[PDB]
């Protein structure tokens, strides 16, 4: 009844990005904390499935953290914040997403 952490919205501007439901524990966790070449840390939720986003150039497979997938930016679709990345060419699942768990918003349906 009334479930208030049901969907994840875009934290900047309140765009639909994915549901809780969708949550994926990728290597038995849905977190996995992570750094970038640059040093900057992110703690990632991974999710089977998110819409409302904009994936940006072409695959990479360069410093992926999850082995055998390749890599492309999520915007926000709407305002254009980095929400995370889109994982493909992998298996078991060949997809996935890998959402920044700070810059989304939990809340009702
Ligand atoms: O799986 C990933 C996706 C984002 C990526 N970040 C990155 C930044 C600059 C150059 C190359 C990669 C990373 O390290 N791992
Ligand atoms: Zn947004």
């Amino acid at each position: 009844l009334a479930p208030g952490a049901s969907i994840f919205r875009c934290r900047q501007c309140g765009q639909t990005i994915s549901r809780r439901d969708w949550l994926l524990p990728m290597g038995g966790d849905h977190e996995h904390v992570v750094f970038n070449p640059a040093g900057m840390i992110f703690r990632v939720w991974c999710f089977s499935l998110a819409q409302g986003l904009r994936l940006i150039g072409a695959p990479s497979g360069e410093f992926s953290w999850f082995k055998g997938y390749d890599w492309t930016i999520a915007l926000c679709g709407q305002c254009g914040s980095h929400l995370g990345w889109h994982y493909e060419g992998g298996s078991q699942p060949q997809t996935f997403f890998g959402l920044i768990k700070d810059r989304l918003a939990e809340g009702p349906a």
